[PDB]
Order: C-alpha cells, then sequence, then structure tokens
C-alpha cells in the first residue's frame, strides 16, 4: 500500500537522524571504551553481572537494519551502555569515569534529537 510505503519512508528518515545522533554520541568516547562488546573471552564472568550487554557496534547493527522504531528505543540502548559500565566498574576506574563523561556530554545531543524527532514528526 501507499500507507506502508509512507511509514517506511518515515522509518528511513528516523534511521538517518539516529545515525547522525549515534555518530555524535560516539565522538564523545574518544578512547573507544564503548565501541565494541565486552569480550567474554577476556571477562568470562561478565554475564553473571550484566544481563543485557550493549555497545556502539551492536547499536549500529540494529540501526542499519532499521531496528529502532522510535528515539525511546535508541535511548534505551545508549543508557544500557552507560548503566552497565557504572555497575560493573568501580567509581575510581577509567571505565566508570568514561561513562559519566559520555552520559553528561550525550545529554546535550539527545535533548535536541528529541526536539527534532517531535518537530519533523
Amino acid at each position: 500500500s501507499m500507507e506502508q510505503v509512507a511509514m517506511e519512508l518515515r522509518l528511513t528518515e528516523l534511521t538517518r537522524l539516529l545515525r547522525s545522533v549515534l555518530d555524535q554520541l560516539q565522538d564523545k568516547d574518544p578512547a573507544r571504551i564503548f565501541a565494541q562488546p565486552v569480550s567474554l573471552k577476556e571477562v568470562p564472568d561478565y554475564l553473571d553481572h550484566i544481563k543485557h550487554p550493549m555497545d556502539f557496534a551492536t547499536m549500529r547493527k540494529r540501526l542499519e537494519a532499521q531496528g529502532y522504531k522510535n528515539l525511546h528505543e535508541f535511548e534505551e540502548d545508549f543508557d544500557l551502555i552507560i548503566d552497565n559500565c557504572m555497575k560493573y566498574n568501580a567509581r575510581d576506574t577509567v571505565f566508570y569515569r568514561a561513562a559519566v563523561r559520555l552520559r553528561d556530554q550525550g545529554g546535550v545531543v539527545l535533548r535536541q534529537a528529541r526536539r527534532e524527532v517531535d518537530s519533523i514528526g
């Protein structure tokens, strides 16, 4: 139908905007701490601690399959990256501190993304 096509064009355009959001958030992680999944070879107990692992590569795979239907879903995954790290790692670690800085800096980007998503519809 023509309606399914229109809906599909909306999703495509959301995917465009989320790709730009993702790039902007990932620039806020210049050490690449959150770029890839925590390795279960190197952290073999990880899934005993963290039940829903997340990272920027995993998000990018979901994004490119148009697997984010709305900004809320995308933000859920970003918050998992931060929140998983702040539980597994102690306060005095470069990992925890990287997550705090990513959260603080990403807030700005996500604030305007929400306005854009609502504005363009």
